[PDB]
């Protein structure tokens, strides 16, 4: 077949759909003696993730999403949930989630979950 080449474009879809939507302009770049509580763990905005794409520096399927998940979980950590950024941030992520079943994105994160699973069992 193709390999990786078509989660790859329906990532890459799935990433300039976000950019797309309303309020998304938030998370597409970094926020450029910092106070401890404001250092980020694991900094992640679209253009990084789009990099990644460009680039060819994914491996699974699931490591797409998990990066896009950490825009959205340091969205609701560093922002308080009744803000507009925690608000906007919560409407994207449901988006995102939303879009992933309609795509069919999750059916390749099923089929990378079977054949890691089986190989180390056989």
């Amino acid at each position: 077949f193709q390999g990786n080449k078509q989660w790859y474009l329906l990532a890459n879809q799935l990433i300039l759909s976000l950019s797309k939507y309303e309020g998304g302009h938030i998370f597409e770049k970094l926020v450029d003696c910092p106070d401890y509580y404001d250092v980020i763990k694991n900094p992640m905005s679209f253009s990084c993730i789009k990099t990644k794409l460009k680039k060819g520096q994914y491996a699974y399927p699931s490591e797409f999403v998990k990066d896009v998940q950490l825009i959205f979980d340091n969205c609701s950590l560093y922002n308080t949930s009744n803000s507009v950024v925690a608000i906007t941030g919560k409407n994207i992520e449901t988006y995102f989630n939303n879009q992933l079943i309609v795509m069919g994105y999750n059916n390749f994160i099923l089929k990378e979950k079977k054949i890691n699973d089986m190989l180390k069992l056989v």
